[PDB]
């Protein structure tokens, strides 16, 4: 169904030594509240997604990526079934540990498994490691479930989702991964293709998960459908067609940027590259995926 994409996918090297190693690391500390969670927590293969979109990131670094998302995503499913106020305060505990200002409880998992990765990753390059620590304080802080809801038209939804905190963390750790040192003023001169990636890879993951969320909505498939008129398949076709667009718009900017005349950076090249490798990669995900 998908059109023709001009780009390739592709998975880190090591990713199944990686996902046993740190898939294993959390069965052995996480304290999982049953079996059948540990059956759930498994069939996520978080180290296999985050090897799809850092595929050329360093092989002693991956696992620090594949570590951190996993974390993230297990505390971001406990703010999920706690209260705002509750959750505030999880956070409240977390991020002194994680900045390493605070010893963990060491009885706690989710203080002592942040506070030896961050550690760990600030021992191994702490000027990079500092340069992820803020983005996944605000992609946490913005867990604290309130609000959020009724977005209909195309443009204030693709905006909205060119902010999203979490794709914003995804870039930083692929700095991070990738041993990217990038200047103030090229991160800067990066914005707008930053946004469009972000904005790609969330059309291309409401495509995917539309049907699931069918129960009883943020989703550009339901925006669109409705501002056109048009059937969830088409639609989908429609923003499908969307989608490959703005690959256009991402290559496009590249080759600008390249050969512009004051230069493209070494490590600027493989920054957007790896833009590139998000999004191929987390097309890929979502196809075969849940
Ligand atoms: C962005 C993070 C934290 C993980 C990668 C998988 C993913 C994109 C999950 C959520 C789906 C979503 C909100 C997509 C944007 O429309």
């Amino acid at each position: 169904t998908p059109p023709p994409t001009q780009w390739s996918y592709l998975c880190h090297p090591r990713v199944k030594e990686v996902q046993d190693e740190v898939d294993g690391y959390f069965l052995e500390n996480w304290k999982f509240p049953s079996f059948k969670a540990v059956r759930t927590f498994l069939d996520a293969k978080f180290s296999e997604v985050t090897c799809l979109y850092f595929p050329l990131a360093l092989d002693d670094r991956i696992h620090f990526a594949c570590r951190l998302l996993t974390v993230l995503f297990l505390i971001d499913d406990v703010l999920e079934h706690m209260s705002f106020a509750d959750g505030e305060a999880y956070n409240n505990r977390l991020i002194p540990i994680s900045r390493g200002d605070v010893l963990p409880d060491r009885t706690k998992p989710e203080e002592f498994i942040l506070y030896d990765l961050w550690e760990s990753m600030r021992a191994h390059d702490a000027e990079l490691a500092n340069e992820v620590l803020e983005p996944t304080f605000v992609f946490m802080r913005a867990q604290t479930d309130r609000a959020r809801l009724s977005i209909h038209e195309l443009g204030h939804y693709l905006e909205y989702r060119e902010k999203d905190v979490g794709k914003a963390l995804l870039s930083a750790l692929m700095r991070f991964s990738m041993g990217l040192r990038l200047s103030a003023d090229e991160l800067q001169d990066m914005k707008a293709l930053e946004a469009n990636c972000a904005k790609q890879l969330s059309v291309v993951n409401d495509i995917y998960s539309y049907d699931k969320e069918e129960e009883a909505l943020c989703s550009a498939v339901k925006v669109l459908a409705e501002e056109s008129k048009l059937g969830i398949p088409a639609t989908k076709r429609v923003l499908w067609s969307m989608t490959r667009e703005w690959e256009t718009v991402h290559d496009e900017i590249v080759a600008e940027k390249i050969a512009s005349p004051d230069g493209c950076s070494e490590a600027a090249k493989a920054y957007m590259k790896g833009l590139e490798y998000q999004m191929s990669g987390n097309e890929q995900w979502s196809k075969t995926t849940r």
